[PDB]
């Protein structure tokens, strides 16, 4: 019936207790939750109930919901950022709400409209905005969530979702606030994702199949794992997190790499913003293209390999300092090599997303 | 640590629901009055079990179960037999999978003779809802999520597990073999080498519902699971799949492919391939089984039959696959089905207590 949401709907149940913020340098990554959240029910009967801004609480779920039995769910992951001029910034907004239809279309969730999506999100970070915090080192993290609540046991499209976005403010990636080089667990029995998969969305179902790696990668003293994928050991991502090599390549170039967007690779907003800045600035040769661990061993004997890094909205950029691989640890000389290239990346994106510099990248809070 | 069903606190419902129809049932969209939960914390871990009224979960909305699937699921079921007896099937395979699931999923380990005599005192207090049909069973619908309120992806450090029940009617409405087109489309992978396939967490079926939604677009019931550049047939949607077939070698085989980290070990599966082994009247073989194996065997005549194998179904014959833009029929119906038809009734005489049989344990 309703096709879809719209913000001019909205219902909005403020909180009688606004609860204490916490201190942004004593902040655990998606622990703490503000004061509200947005919540969408969605039905085949009936279409898009009116969306809700109302105090943060459980959910109220039929044990049978496909999102428990099936992982029938998907998320988003984006920020808002406080300026050095106190107006807070949303970073390509319009990317997340892109990403999310397409996964959610992939998903069998029903489709909203994007732009009634960002506009109910613009309204709850602003009745929320005293928590985006006044440090130009943390940030509001923004978790749209989409989840089938059908109460059957089938293996089937739900007929039944909600739709709900939470806001968690966070630190540094680091409790340093300065970089902390990753050792990576590199272990090619485990798979991250696979070509006919859906590693290039954001559904649930790509993460819960990670943790025993995860946990197998901190029993050997890393703190994340490198994903490595097929017969020639391709170096895909590192954690949650698109990989990038700054190196001399096979051609004696100065190179950017990162692996290209065939299937397994979650298609990063940071990744694109990286790829956007290394093209403009034209000092190097920017590839999008395949990287085995034989390329970088072979690259590392050479003293061709400057910096790696990972990217995504959580780190920004995440410099790696070494790889465990077949019983041998690898050292990576990101941080020996400043890390230059790593360095003005996040100067660039950070000056950006706290409004130090103009950008079409932002847009101020509505 | 684990919790004991001697610790059990059974909390009865005061209104009782109408027991349904058994000739009118949609698969596992009726629930009985009562559900199992036990909680976990890293903290105090495993509460005592509860058995207690059918109710909705609450939970915090960064539950790592809607945000990681972290969770994991099993299937089996109680039939009331011809003696009226109350019979579970084989229901150790399913505690031992769903141990090694939740080993997989870094989800809290637990007795699994204690879930089951936990799941035993459940179908016990519901046992009116077991069917008075020999064409009906509970479904048994065992479920461990992560609960952890934490966007953080990692080892939960809180967790619930529960069980449902909900009766259920034949696989299809005729209660004879209906059977079924298969959708064989190469752009689609249920699993990979390195994967979590051969285990039964939500995060194998998520990504399964649009390829199904596409199946059945183009008229076909299930997906037919291709893997690699040879095509190898893995899977029959969430069945096991069997060809019985003359080989390269001319001998009658039953063969199933093997479990190489890409197949689901069915409990039906086991069945079946156990049920074979004991006959010895053909050799039974988990090999690879490739789309131009299957073709190059219906050209020379030497395909019987297909079937999916899995709880729901017991078998399931298969009469065709569309692939490539054509129509590929399968001579199943045409060939009896002589050995789907054996199985199904060797299986169904022991599930409703027809023979005796070490698979099947009457209830508590
Ligand atoms: C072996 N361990 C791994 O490979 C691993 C994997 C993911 N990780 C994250 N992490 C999320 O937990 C969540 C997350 C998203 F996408 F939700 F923002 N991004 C992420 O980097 C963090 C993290 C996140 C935020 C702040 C500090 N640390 N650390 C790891 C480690
Ligand atoms: C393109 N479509 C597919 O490939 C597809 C996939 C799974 N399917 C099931 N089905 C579950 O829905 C659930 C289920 C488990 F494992 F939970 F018991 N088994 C299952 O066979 C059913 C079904 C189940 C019970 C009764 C009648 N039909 N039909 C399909 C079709
Ligand atoms: C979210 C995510 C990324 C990073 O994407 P961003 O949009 O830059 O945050 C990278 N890899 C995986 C697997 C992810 O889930
Ligand atoms: C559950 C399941 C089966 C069948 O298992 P049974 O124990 O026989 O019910 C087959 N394949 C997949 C992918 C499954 O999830
Ligand atoms: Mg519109
Ligand atoms: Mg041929």
């Amino acid at each position: 019936v309703v096709g879809t949401f719209k913000a001019k709907d909205l219902i909005v149940t403020p909180a009688t207790i606004l609860k204490e913020k916490p201190d942004p340098n004593n902040l655990v990554f998606g622990t703490v939750f503000t004061d509200h959240m947005l919540t969408v029910e969605w039905s085949s009967e009936f279409g898009w109930e009116k969306p809700h801004i109302k105090p943060l609480q459980n959910l109220s779920l039929h044990p049978g919901s496909s999102a428990l039995h099936y992982a029938v769910e998907l998320f988003e992951g984006l920020k808002a950022f406080r300026g050095v001029d106190n107006k807070i910034r949303l970073f390509q907004p319009n990317l997340n709400m892109d990403r999310m239809y397409r996964s959610a279309v992939r998903a069998t969730l029903p489709v909203f409209d994007k732009e009634e999506l960002l506009e109910c999100i613009q309204q709850l970070v602003k009745l929320d905005q005293e928590w985006v915090p006044y440090s130009t080192s943390a940030s509001l993290y923004i978790r749209p969530t989409f989840i089938g609540t059908e109460p059957s046991l089938g293996v089937k499209k739900p007929t039944k979702a909600l739709l709900f976005v939470l806001l968690s403010p966070v630190g540094p990636y680091f409790s340093s606030g300065t970089f902390n080089p990753v050792s990576l667990w590199a272990n090619p029995k485990y798979v991250r994702a696979w070509k006919g998969g859906t590693g290039d969305c954001k559904m649930g179902g790509n993460y819960g199949s990670s943790l025993f790696a995860q946990c197998e990668a901190v029993d050997n003293g890393c703190q994340q794992v490198l994903w490595l994928y097929g017969e020639d050991h391709q170096i895909t991502e590192v954690g949650t997190m698109n990989l990038f090599l700054y190196w001399i390549n096979e051609d004696g170039e100065e190179e950017l790499a990162t692996p290209p967007l065939d299937g397994i690779i979650l298609p990063g907003v940071t990744r694109r913003c990286i790829l956007d800045l290394a093209h403009q600035w034209g000092e190097f040769k920017v590839s999008e293209r395949y990287l085995t661990m034989d390329d970088l061993t072979t690259a590392l004997e050479g003293n061709r390999v400057r910096e790696m890094f990972g990217s995504g909205t959580a780190c920004v950029v995440c410099p790696v300092s070494d790889i465990l691989y077949k019983g041998e640890t690898i050292h990576i000389p990101t941080m020996e090599n400043g890390p230059k290239l790593a360095s003005r990346i996040l100067s660039k994106l950070t000056d950006i997303q706290y409004g130090r510099e103009e950008r079409d990248w932002t847009i101020v809070l509505s």
